[PDB]
């Protein structure tokens, strides 16, 4: 949604620091979901090689093994994408929804 009876919408901080945060959290699992929403959605019919590597051109940092398959997978059951009868390396778009380019 929106922050709500607000002026200005508009965010921005940088830190330099080894400790870890807890926002970076959500940030890093919508970063992902995200780029691949846009990425397969884009592409009617996209592979594990080309997902993961159109991703990655997104996301300027570097994801786990563990989270950007579990993303997939879950998107796919998400009635998202749906795994080519032949092999489940191809995946289709189903999401529903309207578009201008």
């Amino acid at each position: 949604g929106s922050s709500g009876s607000s002026g200005i919408q508009m965010k921005e901080t940088v830190e330099e620091q080894a400790s870890t945060t807890e926002r970076v959290f959500q940030d890093r699992q919508y970063q992902i979901d995200a780029a691949i929403v846009r990425i397969m959605k884009m592409r009617k019919t996209l592979s594990h090689n080309l997902l993961v590597s159109e991703v990655y051109n997104q996301l300027k940092f570097p994801v786990k093994p563990a989270d950007l398959k579990k993303r997939i997978e879950s998107l796919i059951d998400r009635d998202y994408m749906e795994r080519d009868k032949e092999n489940p390396n191809q995946y289709n778009y189903i999401a529903s929804g309207p578009s201008s380019g």
